[PDB]
C-alpha cells in the first residue's frame, strides 16, 4: 500500500533562455506559471494512474525548485553549456543533437540534480526528425544509473559525479509551437521513461490499440495526437515496468505530497 510520506517525485524544472523567450514571452512569472500548470496537468495523469490496476495509486510529481534562465550562458572558444546561446555540435542548426543536449544538461545540473528525484529541462529547439523529447530510463535496480532517484557516477573526463535522473522536453516542432495538450504528453512520456517505461510494443494489441478501442498509449514510439482516449494514459506494458520501479525507488527518493 502506498506510503503517504513517500508518494511524490519532486522536480527540478529548468527553463533555459529559449523557452523563457519564446514560450514565456520574456516574462519570468509567465514562464513559471506555464510550467507550474504543465507539471500540474502531468501530475493529474500520474496521480490518477493505478500501476497495479487496483490501489497502487496516488503517485505523482511536484516541483521542488523552478529555475528560469532569463539569459544564455556565455561561452568562449572550445567550451560548451546546455543553456549557452549557440547550439552544439552544429552552429548552423536551430537545435542541438538531442542526445548531446541531455548529456550536457545532466553534467551542468549535476550539483542541483543530486538533491532531487528528477531534473527536467524545458527548451524551445527544433530537433531533427520530429524529435520532441528525451530522457533516461529508470529501473528498480539500486545501481541503475538513469531515471528516478539520484545515483552518482564519477565522470573521469567531467572531473566530477553525475546523475542521470533527467530528461527534457521541447515545445517547438516543424518550425512551430506544439499544442499545449501535445506538450503535456511529451513531458508525461519522458517522465514515463524516467519512471521506468520503455516504448510500447507497437504490434501488441493490448498495449497499442486501434483508434476504435481508444488509440495508442502515451509510451507509443511515434508522437500521439492527444485526440484519443488512451493517448493520456499508461498501457499495461508501461504499468508493469513503472510499478516495479516505484515499488523499489519510492522508499529511496520519493517525498510527501505538498499542498
Ligand atoms: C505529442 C506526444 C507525445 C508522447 O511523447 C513523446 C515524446 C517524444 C517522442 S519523439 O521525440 O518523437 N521520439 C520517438 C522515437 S525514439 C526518440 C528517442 C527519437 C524519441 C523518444 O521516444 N523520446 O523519448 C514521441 C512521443
Ligand atoms: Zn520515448
Amino acid at each position: 500500500d502506498p506510503d503517504p510520506m513517500k508518494n511524490t517525485c519532486k522536480l527540478l524544472v529548468v527553463a533555459d533562455h529559449r523557452f523563457y523567450r519564446y514560450m514565456g514571452r520574456g516574462e519570468e512569472s509567465t514562464t513559471t506559471n506555464y510550467l507550474i500548470e504543465l507539471i500540474d496537468r502531468v501530475d493529474d495523469i500520474y496521480r490518477n494512474t493505478a500501476w497495479d490496476n487496483a490501489g497502487f495509486k496516488g503517485y505523482g510529481i511536484q516541483i521542488e525548485q523552478i529555475r528560469i534562465l532569463k539569459s544564455p550562458q556565455e561561452v568562449k572558444p572550445g567550451e560548451k553549456h546546455y543553456n549557452m546561446a549557440k547550439s552544439y555540435p552544429n552552429e548552423e542548426k536551430d537545435a542541438w543533437d538531442v542526445k548531446m543536449l541531455l548529456e550536457q544538461f545532466s553534467f551542468d545540473i549535476a550539483e542541483e540534480a543530486s538533491k532531487v528525484c528528477l531534473a527536467h529541462l524545458f527548451t524551445y529547439q527544433d530537433f531533427d526528425m520530429g524529435t520532441l523529447g528525451l530522457a533516461y530510463v529508470g529501473s528498480p535496480r539500486a545501481n541503475s544509473h538513469g531515471g528516478v532517484c539520484p545515483k552518482a557516477y564519477y565522470s573521469p573526463v567531467g572531473k566530477k559525479n553525475i546523475y542521470l535522473n533527467s530528461g527534457l522536453t521541447s515545445t517547438k516542432n516543424y518550425g512551430k509551437t506544439i499544442l499545449t495538450k501535445e506538450a503535456d504528453l511529451v513531458t508525461t512520456h519522458e517522465l514515463g521513461h524516467n519512471f521506468g517505461a520503455e516504448h510500447d510494443p507497437d504490434g501488441l494489441a493490448e498495449c497499442a490499440p486501434n483508434e476504435d478501442q481508444g488509440g495508442k498509449y502515451v509510451m507509443y514510439p511515434i508522437a500521439v495526437s492527444g485526440d484519443h482516449e488512451n493517448n493520456k494514459m499508461f498501457s499495461q506494458c508501461s504499468k508493469q515496468s513503472i510499478y516495479k520501479t516505484i515499488e523499489s525507488k519510492a522508499q529511496e527518493c520519493f517525498q510527501e505530497r505538498s499542498n
